[PDB]
């Protein structure tokens, strides 16, 4: 429960009315929550970013023209989280689809590069209610693709991937 302010996830974009059909998330974007266990005890394919919840189903299913594909660059980027919870985190991770992935298809576990490119495993970091970090997006992941950002809670078995759809460049 919280959202990433920038890069603007499809959850936050729905409230900004840049995305539609969330129904719920377009009025409360910080509603997003999910469960640890990815990939073995994780959601079904096409429900991976949704954490197997219907209100986040549009947050996993995209067509390449359905959302604002934010025009951003590879290399250093900022990642500013806005948390409605004072409790501790145990990890932050970011991972992407392959550069030539099927972008009108549901997110399968096979469509990803399952290795996170910027995992920050801080085990017990009590947040300042906001968590601004910076990280470097890989350069060979340019073009139109999705980037999933996950925040793992320390206190609970919760973790949720907040996807942002982008048109990246190098």
């Amino acid at each position: 429960h919280g959202y990433v302010e920038s890069p603007a996830s499809r959850a936050y974009q729905c409230k900004l009315q840049l995305n539609t059909q969330c129904g719920s998330v377009q009025y409360e974007p910080q509603s997003v929550e999910g469960l640890k266990g990815f990939p073995q005890a994780g959601p079904a394919d096409g429900h991976i970013a949704s954490a197997d919840k219907s209100t986040f189903f549009e947050l996993d299913q995209q067509t390449p023209t359905r959302w604002n594909k934010l025009n951003l660059k590879t290399g250093p980027n900022s990642f500013t989280w806005k948390l409605t919870a004072r409790h501790s985190t145990t990890s932050w991770r970011y991972f992407i689809t392959k550069p030539n992935w099927d972008a009108s298809q549901p997110l399968t576990r096979a469509s990803f590069d399952l290795t996170p490119f910027c995992q920050f495993n801080d085990g017990g970091a009590i947040p300042a209610a906001q968590v601004t970090h910076q990280c470097n997006i890989p350069a060979d992941r340019s073009g139109s693709h999705v980037i999933l950002a996950v925040w793992d809670i320390a206190d609970t078995a919760n973790a949720f991937y907040q996807a942002i759809d982008v048109n990246l460049s190098k």
